[PDB]
């Protein structure tokens, strides 16, 4: 069974094939050297097989995807060019946040630094400290031009036990060496795949996932600036006045507040899980552990088995499949029921240095594990089982983004992004799949404020909350409060423009602000896959 190595140059001045040559050369075997993008090589020197993947370096997602399947990631650093904040640095961060196995840093490049040798070494040392910043396990950064440093790296790749990646190792996966098709019906056929099994294995009675194609059945197994400023302005509004609603004299409160219900305090909410065909799960923690135990047991092809895998595959997709020795063709097992949609909950924290606002309900993409979906999330905070909906992702804390997507039964890392011609993509967030839990109720608050201005001992009279008597009358029965902590109730309508009379606990002043609080139940939205 081969160790999967992928080479990731963190600077565009580095040629990935140069790193490969230097690594291969320090095995005295000119029968390796003469030998488009994914290579199987024997190392008769450490008696080891390596499968070396060079991603398409001009596609961020392809990079991420080669790194997923990797046992070792070899990072190329540059002696003369700085790592780019917007590209290579982001590769480092995306690589860790999605889950990375083992990793080693190299320079293929030192001689390009045309300065005294104390200087060159101190550039290496500075690369070692930039690297240690992200990968503390990694003291040294290996000079691939010094033979004995090249040999070190090679020996490690061949012999050292790889680190593990939870989400991908608790499902099965395979990197395809050969891919061929076979007709069986007019509309479809068998996509035949050859590779070594990794992970927990495969069972023919299960589904299989190919990015970016979808889920498939197994037959058998053989051995721009405009939108920004508007969202920015709404973010500022919601920020200064949450969750205020300002009625105008012209409009109807009955019609504006149409889906809202009376509710002061959020711990007193007694909404059921009623109606606005999804999977619902008793306890997520337990069934997760049942499913993984189950699939491990029922597996028929086990890590290290050479496999011929027949996948029920439609013909119109054949056009999109490209050479498995040039781009990566990988196949991930799905666990029981990961095909089925459910009310799902991720966690989410802004990316480093991400300024732009990220509002609820807006098209965003998640990668979680290997899957990628366009979701429309509802944000809220970390109680009594109901949570305050927040219209915008808060500034500097972790939130819960809930929606309807297919369940994940590892607890895959999550990375959130939009497309944006940067590196054709815009990285906005990161977190992990927490949950299927349709008991999480999302409630959106609305605050109406009014000004008390006449005081007859017991009775205050208030204006500019409502602007029509018939609005005052519709909402008569919702409790009032003041930000100073008093509690109240509307007595009667007063006049014709929404003045009302209200009685309260204590005495109020004309500095006091009286308010009314309403909540609207917020329903998780559906999502669809992304390619």
């Amino acid at each position: 069974a081969a160790k999967i190595i992928t080479i990731v140059p963190l600077v565009n001045d580095l040629d990935p094939l140069d790193i490969l040559y230097k690594l291969l050369k320090c095995a005295d075997d000119e029968g390796i050297m003469v030998q488009k993008r994914i290579f199987n090589v024997h190392i008769k020197k450490f008696k080891s097989n390596l499968k070396i993947i060079i991603p398409d370096m001009t596609n961020f997602l392809n990079i991420l995807d080669c790194a997923k399947v990797a046992d070792f990631v070899v990072f190329g650093l540059s002696g003369v060019q700085e790592v780019d904040e917007e590209f290579g640095e982001q590769i480092i961060r995306a690589l860790e946040l999605q889950g990375i196995a083992s990793y080693i840093g190299v320079i293929s490049n030192l001689s390009a630094v045309h300065e005294k040798e104390k200087f060159q070494l101190d550039v290496k040392q500075s690369l070692e400290s930039y690297f240690k910043h992200f990968f503390p396990s990694e003291e040294r950064v290996y000079n691939l031009e010094k033979n004995s440093d090249a040999l070190n790296v090679l020996r490690t790749l061949c012999q050292r036990l790889p680190r593990s990646i939870n989400w991908r190792d608790n499902r099965g996966y395979v990197v395809a060496d050969f891919v061929d098709f076979v007709e069986t019906s007019p509309d479809s056929g068998d996509l035949v795949i050859e590779g070594t099994v990794r992970g927990i294995g495969f069972n023919a009675n299960r589904l299989v996932h190919i990015p970016d194609f979808g889920d498939f059945q197994l037959n058998k197994i053989e051995k721009e600036e405009r939108q920004l400023r508007e969202f920015r302005d709404m973010e500022k509004e919601d920020r200064e006045f949450p969750d205020e609603i300002e009625l105008e004299p012209s409009e109807s409160a009955i019609e504006r507040l149409k889906r809202y219900r009376g509710l002061k305090n959020l711990y007193n909410c007694d909404w059921q899980v009623d109606e606005k065909r999804l999977l619902r799960i008793g306890n997520y923690k337990n069934t997760k552990n049942r499913i993984i135990k189950e699939t491990k047991n029922e597996a028929q092809a086990i890590a290290g088995d050479r496999i011929r895998m027949f996948i029920r595959f439609p013909k119109f997709l054949l056009e999109k499949i490209q050479d498995p020795k040039q781009l990566l063709f990988a196949v991930y097992g799905l666990l029981l029921h990961e095909h089925k949609n459910a009310v799902v909950n991720f966690s989410l924290q802004r990316w480093e240095q991400y300024d732009k606002p990220v509002p609820s309900q807006e098209p965003i993409v998640v990668q979680y594990g290997v899957r990628r979906y366009t979701i429309q999330p509802l944000f809220s905070q970390g109680p009594n089982n109901v949570h305050k909906y927040e219209r915008f992702l808060h500034p500097d804390t972790v939130s819960v983004a809930t929606c309807i997507a297919p369940v994940d039964f590892t607890q895959s890392p999550a990375i959130f992004f939009k497309p944006s011609p940067a590196k054709n993509i815009e990285l906005i967030g990161h977190g992990t799949f927490l949950n299927a839990d349709h008991s999480r109720i999302l409630a959106k608050r609305a605050i109406l404020t009014g000004h008390p201005f006449r005081f007859h001992k017991t009775v205050v009279t208030v204006r500019y909350m409502f602007f029509r008597p018939e609005d005052v009358e519709w909402f008569k029965s919702i409790p009032l409060f003041t930000k100073s902590g008093r509690s109240g109730f509307i007595k009667e309508s007063l006049g014709t423009h929404g003045y009302f009379k209200a009685t309260f606990d204590g005495k109020l002043s004309a500095q006091d602000v009286v308010a009314m609080s309403l909540y609207k139940r917020m329903w998780p939205m559906p999502s669809l896959p992304w390619n």
